[PDB]
Formats: C-alpha cells, structure tokens, sequence
C-alpha cells in the first residue's frame, strides 16, 4: 500500500539501490533468503519493544562500557583511597541557567546511585545522567569505572561531567515505531553414503573464454584451501573451439565428499591461468548439484602464486560478459542428499601416559596459527582426540590434523566439537576464517561467540566478523544471524555494522550478501533509518562535493577551491542535509549547526576536507564545543582503521599489566569506496610544523607550554607515548616515521597519523626523553625509555596469537598487504614466538641500534 511503498524508497536510499531490484533476482536462495525465515529478526524487534521505552531507550542509547568492571591496579593508584571528584549539573530554569555540583564517590558507584548523593547535596527512578556535550547516557547499571568515558577521565586526571535529566525527557525522544511484514513475507530422496561411484564431472565448453598456447581447464575438489583429491586435467584444445565434452574422473569417493566441499574451476593458457571459479558441490538445501550448469568465471585469478584459487566467492560472476563455462555435473535420476546429522553420529560410533606426549600436546597448542604442523604432528594429534578435549585451545590445530577426505574421520570428528568445551571468543573467532570451512565447526564458533563476546569487545571485532561473513559459502546461515541480531539490539553495534556493509557495496563478490543483509537491517532498524538515511544523503553530498573538488586539482587554497566550498555549504539543500543528525564516525556526536568560517581545505596532496560542526548540547563547553572531523575521499582507509585498532587492542593489553602506555588511537571509519572520516585531536600539532619550515626547537615547544611542577608530565608522558609507536611501528612493520606523519599534544602526548601500509614496504626525540640533555644515552632517563620496552613487547609476545587471528581474517578484504599468509609471517618474525623471549630480546636492540646507529 502507501507505507510500504513509502519505507521502500529510503530503504533503496540508504543502500544505493532499489528494493525493487532485489524482486527480480532469479536465484531461488536469494528469494527464499529474503522470505519469513529470515524474518525472525522480528525477534530483535519484539526484544527491543519488549519493556517500552526503556527497551527503546536501551537499543537507541546502548552503555559505553569496559569489558572487564575491575579497574588496573595502577588506575586504582590515581584515585584518592578509592574516590573520583564527579561535577553533577542539575539545570531546572526557564532558559539557561544551570546550577553546579561536586561529589565524593566511589569509582566503582552506580549510576542511579550518583543521583541519591547529588539530590543530597541539592536538598541539605525518575532522573537519567548524560555526558555534558554529547548524547551518552548512564541508562544501564554499571560501574562507573567501567563506563568507558568516566574511566577515560582517570585515564587523563580530567573532570568527568554529568548532568541530570528526566527520564521522561529522554523518552519523549523515542516515538514507538513497529515492524510490517513485506509483501514477499506471505510465503523419497536419495542419501549420498548409498551411491557407490567416484566423483565424475563433465566440463562441456567456454561460452565467452577470455583469449586473442592451447586452452586447458584445471580443476580440483577443495576444502578449504587444502586439496581434496590430485587435482584432474584436460585434454588441451585449440583457442578457437574450445569444446571438451570430457568427463572428468575425479579419485575422490562420491560418499567421501564433506558438506562445505566445493568444485574450482581455473581455465588456464601454456600454464598462466585465465580465470578462475568455485562451485559448492551441495546446496542450501543440502542436495548435491546434479544436471547441467553453467557458471561464469571471475576475472585473472587473484595475484597469487597457485593455478585454483580455493578461498574465495564459490558463486557465477554478475557480470554475464564474463567467461561462461557450462558444465554437466551430475546424473544419478534421483535427488542426492548429504546425510544429516543423525546418521553421521551413529557412522562414527560404528567404527570405534604421562609421557612427553602429554607436554607435547601443551607446546602444539601454544604455537602460533602459521607454524607449519607436519605429517608426524598431524598424525600425532589424530591419535590423542580423546586428550585433546582436556585442552580446548587445541582444537584449531586438531581440524588441521583430520582430513576431511575420509568420510570416517569426519564423522568422527563432528562427534568431538558437538562436546567440544567451549573457548575463549578471542580463539573461537579464527574458527570462521577461510579455513576450518566445515559448517559444524563454523556453527561451533558463533554459538561461543554468542555466549562470550561483550558488546564492547563485539565493537572491537566488528570489522572482522563482517569480513567473515564472505567466508560463508550460502547467505542464510548461523554467522549473519548473529550479527543482525546485534545491530538490531544496539545502535551502536547497528550504526557501525550498517557503515561497515554500506562501505563494501561497490564490490559485487559481496554486494549481493551485503544488500540482502542491509535491507534486513534497514526494514527493521526503526526510527534509526531516517538518521541513517540523513547521514547517508549528509555523506554523498561530501562524496559528491569532494568529487567536484578533484574536478579542480590544480588550484591553491584560499582561492577558487576555497571559495566553491564556501558557497556551496550555504545552500540551502546543501546545508540543510549537513546539520542537525548523529555523526558517522560516533553516533553520540550530533553533528549541528556548521561553521562556515572553522571549514576548510588542508594544502596537502590529498587536499581532504576539514569540516567543523557546532555541538548542539545546552552543556557543550563542559566537554567541546566544536565537532572537527577529516572527510578524505581518494584513498583507502581500511588500512588505516585495521592500524588504529591493534592500538586499541595493543595499549588495552600494556594497560592492564600496569605499563602506563598512553599513546591514543584516533577515530577512523570507512563509509564507502575508499572513503571515510578520521576524528580530529585538538591541542596537536605535526613535528614539521613546529619547526615552521636546528634540533632542539622540538623541546623548547614542550618546555614553554609544560612550566613549574607540571614539567615532569610533559616528559613523562613523551618517553611513554613515543616508546608505544616505536615498537608498535616496527611490530606491524608500518611506513617512514616522517615528521609530518606525527603530532604531539600540548601535554606531551605524542602519536602517529598516517598509518595505512604496513609489515612490508642526535635525534630532537631524544633530548625530549633525556630532559633536554645534549648526550641522551649517558643519562639515567633513557634507562627507563628502554627498560619500558623491554618490559612491554612480553606483552605482545604472550598475546601474539589474538594479533594473528586478527590478522588472518582481512585476507578476504580487498587489502593488498594482507593477500596471503605469507604476509602475517612478519608478525611472528618481528615478536618470535617460537624463539624465547629470553632470546627474542636480542632481535629488537639490533634492529634499533641498526638504523638509529647505536643506542
Ligand atoms: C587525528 C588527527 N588530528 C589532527 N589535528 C589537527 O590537524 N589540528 C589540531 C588543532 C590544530 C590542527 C592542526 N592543523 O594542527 S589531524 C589528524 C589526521 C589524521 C589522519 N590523517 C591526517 C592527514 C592530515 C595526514 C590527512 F591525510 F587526513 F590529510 C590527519
């Protein structure tokens, strides 16, 4: 009717193409995908409407809070005997005035507990706390401690401001919005362990084989990336008719083949492939593809080394100008089923020390997910699945060990991780990476993910359990369900996993698994989606500006491309979309009124835009009173978000072991094709600029703006925040240090800003770290900025694996340093895990000393 066809519109809106687009689609996964089973995502809205408005209020404003509510024990040491001074602001006037509060709390106090002494104070469930300055709210009961803003105020000795407000004026604020269901939500067999044959796949010809010697077609069973089977060849034929009609024997047993087994197609010229294709041998339905197909390839192979490719899309190319290959798979006249769960257990039953070996196993499951296990290992590990349960950190390693070529094995492996115990959500993530492909074992680690994983540490690893999703070889699965059902519980979670998807929509390897998974998200996000569908019309007009500014290049600032900003932001269909929502890059910073004066251009070869916002909040200044954000569009900033968050992850880790790192990661998301936001950190400056363009004029800054007893942090905190980036740089291996790539705070503070490529591709620091001594190395000071080193790289040297795992996802992303494995071996190479770290000290002072030249 009127309303569907109306919510259909801005659904195509935010996601680039018509819903209607989607009506058309021939293939019967994608319609049965979109019908009523996919929709008990109404499940999410049925939670979230549960305990109106404070369910609504909870979905819309989810707490920014820590993982772990136990404070460091050197954080514990900046309070006063347990004590934070908190501001309370309780503002009841006609206009503006604001009356101010002080308290003595705990640090660990509840958030409807600070009201009890606040009201107190005032008067010698009906009030809510936010953040003066931005939209977050104390709704759910926490620790004070570990919500993430209090705790950042400990962090930086800052004052924590919180004012008071009604509940009813926050609720006011949330309209109730309901979820319809759409027009398309209305609406024997033969096992394959009873087919005695061989695997026989007939590969009939090349429709449009991308050629101008001779033509071979280069196939091979694969699970995962390991062979399933000697891969099987074809007779060589002329370019001009490149007609098989060739059934192709394969030495794989038709009841040997596991469920996530799939056929790659690689059409190769003599022996430089040509394209290449994969094919899942069974179906969404379980049914083994029989009759003829035909598939079109994707483009030359994938810049890597071997002829198949199998990791990566098993599906035909979009584009049907690609090369088709038509193949008759099967013919058994009958429909073949992989068996299901119930015969697969009895079939395993049917068939069925103290020593070093039980230290063996500790060693195995302690290494590193590169280190290569050999045969006697892997053969080690098959014959001890019975003590491999007592360790379940092994099992990573004992899916390697089985092969899945043995239809005994595997069934005798399902049977172990049905008991499996469960692990931590930061191992069970490496279980959904392009190996281990079994939909058992990638069943196994959702329902952990589920059971372990925070909201804040899912926030964390959002990006790569986005990234994962490809990884599924069918669009409805476990993995997809669990991460809608995030986005429709938390704004948070929702807002970044709908940016995340949106940025890979110019892809078509996923732009048909992501825009089935936007419309689930859009058609249930509520009142979100007209937030969302301004910020996206308030991003394509910069997009769109930005565009029209790389018309003009060759122009200087404060000229022509300085002045077309200027009047293009005061029109009003431009201004009007560029004001008044929740910003991309944080959903709680309302991007308001704009600053026509604070906006501009930076003289830098990317020329990005540097756009200021008014905070519209009636206690802005307690915080900031001005929003500046970089929009950059021309470059990828995948890169640069995977850097910002192994920071994250990297002082998170130096924190809680009592190292007071405290170097900061900037707020950086990707919107689109290589387009995306970095948050501003005022009170910085780049190195370059310092020295306006001499080697002490770098301490003088720092001394001058840090004078009398406040001197010491300004150097304290500049031999901590430099030692986390030296080794952070040489770790992941990142790019020239230049000047201008770093910036130091007013306090001493310093970081680095242009990451993006890593892993591959008298000093005015040192005088800083010496407290301005001319011979940094002979003074006692230095001592500590390299004891602190060595203390730290254990550190990451005890959690190299979560950097691995991490690692290992992104392979499926695009990002051309990590395509393979082999580019994650710098990891262990620079940390040395299979070395000691009583030795793998000895590595890092002769990498430092080399290019510094001693030290
Ligand atoms: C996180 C961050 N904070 C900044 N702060 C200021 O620029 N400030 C802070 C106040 C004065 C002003 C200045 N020019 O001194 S810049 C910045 C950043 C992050 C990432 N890339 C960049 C650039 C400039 C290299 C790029 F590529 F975007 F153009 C900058």
């Amino acid at each position: 009717n009127r309303e569907e066809k109306i919510l259909n519109r801005e659904i195509g809106f935010a996601i680039g193409m018509p819903v209607c687009e989607f009506d058309m689609v021939k293939d019967p996964e994608v319609q049965d995908f979109r019908r009523n089973i996919l929709n008990v995502c109404k499940e999410a809205v049925d939670l979230r409407d549960l305990n109106s408005p404070h369910s609504r209020a909870m979905y819309v404003y989810p707490p920014n809070v820590e993982s772990s509510p136990e404070l460091p024990k050197h954080i514990y040491n900046k309070l006063d005997k347990g004590q934070i001074i908190v501001v309370i602001w309780v503002i009841v006037s006609p206009n503006n005035d604001k009356q101010k509060y002080t308290l003595k709390i705990n640090h660990d106090c509840v958030p409807e507990q600070v009201i009890a002494e606040a009201i107190r104070k005032k008067t010698r469930g009906k009030y809510i706390l936010k953040v003066c300055g931005c939209d977050e709210y104390f709704l759910e009961k926490y620790p004070l401690s570990q919500y993430k803003y209090i705790r950042s105020c400990i962090m930086l000795g800052r004052m924590p401001n919180l004012m008071l407000m009604a509940k009813e004026s926050l609720y006011s604020q949330l309209p109730m919005d309901c979820f319809t269901m759409p027009s398309y939500s209305r609406r024997s067999t033969k096992s394959l362990w009873v087919i005695n044959s061989a695997l026989r796949i007939k590969i009939l010809c090349a429709t449009y084989v991308n050629v101008n010697d001779k033509i071979y077609v280069r196939t091979g069973i694969y699970h995962g990336g390991e062979p399933l089977c000697d891969n099987v060849n074809t007779q060589r034929v002329p370019c001009s008719n490149p007609r098989w009609n060739e059934w192709l024997n394969y030495d794989i047993y038709i009841p040997d083949l596991p469920r996530a087994a799939r056929l790659c197609l690689s059409i190769c010229s003599v022996h430089c492939p040509l394209a290449w294709g994969n094919i899942n041998l069974f179906d969404y339905t379980d049914t083994l593809v029989s009759g003829k197909m035909a598939l079109n390839l994707w483009p030359v192979p994938h810049g890597l080394e071997d002829l198949l490719n199998p990791i990566g899309v098993t599906g035909s190319n979009p584009n049907k100008e690609t090369p088709c290959l038509e193949l008759e798979f099967d013919w058994f006249s009958s429909v073949v089923k992989f068996p299901d769960m119930s015969v697969i257990e009895e079939h395993a039953n049917w068939s069925v020390l103290r020593e070093n070996d039980k230290e063996q196993l500790k060693a195995i499951s302690t290494r590193d997910p590169l280190s290569k296990i050999t045969e006697q290992e892997k053969d080690f590990l098959w014959s001890h699945r019975h003590y491999c349960v007592t360790i379940p950190e092994i099992l990573p390693k004992l899916l390697l060990s089985v092969k899945w070529n043995s239809r005994d094995e595997v069934a005798q492996m399902y049977c172990l991780v049905k008991d499996w115990p469960p692990i931590k959500p930061e191992q069970a993530m490496e279980l959904l990476d392009c190996n281990y492909p079994d939909p058992m074992v990638r069943g196994f680690a959702v329902r952990c993910l589920e059971k372990y994983l925070t909201d804040d540490k899912l926030s964390q690893y959002l990006i790569q359990l986005v990234q994962v999703l490809k990884y599924e070889q069918y669009l409805d699965n476990l993995l997809v369900r669990f991460l809608l059902k995030k986005a429709l519980t938390n704004q948070r979670i929702g807002h970044f996993f709908f940016w995340h998807l949106k940025s890979e929509m110019h892809n078509k390897t996923v732009s048909q698994r992501f825009g089935l998974l936007l419309e689930s998200y859009c058609r249930a996000c509520g009142m979100y989606l007209k937030h969302l569908n301004r910020q996206v019309e308030a991003m394509e007009k910069l997009i769109n500006l930005t565009d029209i500014l790389k018309q003009e290049k060759k122009d200087e600032t404060q000229k022509v491309q300085m002045k077309f900003l200027v009047e293009q932001m005061r029109r009003p269909d431009f201004m009007d979309a560029l004001q008044g929502f929740l910003s991309p890059l944080n959903p709680a910073h309302q991007l308001g009124n704009l600053r026509l004066e604070e906006c501009r251009i930076m003289s830098s070869a990317k020329r990005p835009l540097w756009l200021n916002w008014e905070n519209p909040d009636i206690m802005s200044e307690l915080l900031f009173q001005n929003n500046e954000i970089i929009f950059k569009n021309g470059d990828d900033l995948r890169q640069d978000m995977l850097t910002l968050q192994i920071i994250r992850i990297m002082e998170n880790i130096w924190q809680n072991q009592g190292l007071d790192l405290r170097m900061l990661p900037y707020g950086c998301l990707s919107i689109g094709d290589c387009v995306g936001l970095i948050e501003v950190v005022r009170n910085s400056h780049t190195i370059m600029q310092i020295q306006c363009k001499n080697s002490h004029t770098l301490h003088q800054w720092l001394k001058d703006k840090n004078k009398g007893e406040i001197y010491d942090a300004a150097i304290d905190l500049f031999t901590r925040s430099c030692a986390g980036y030296c080794v952070a740089t040489f770790i992941l291996g990142i790019g020239d240090r230049h000047n201008s790539n770093i910036m130091v705070k007013d306090d001493g503070q310093l970081f680095h800003i242009d990451f993006g490529h890593f892993l591959d591709h008298t000093q005015d620091f040192l005088i800083v770290i010496s407290k301005g001594a001319q011979e940094c190395t002979k003074t006692r000071e230095f001592e500590r900025f390299q004891e602190m080193c060595y203390k730290a790289y254990l550190a990451i040297r005890q959690h190299a694996n979560l950097f691995i795992n991490l690692f290992s996802m992104m392979l499926g992303s695009g990002m051309p340093e990590l395509q393979s494995f082999d580019d994650i071996a710098y990891i262990r190479k620079t940390l040395a895990l299979d070395k000691t770290e009583q030795e793998a000290l000895e590595y890092f002072m002769k990498q430092m000393n080399d290019a510094h030249h001693g030290g």
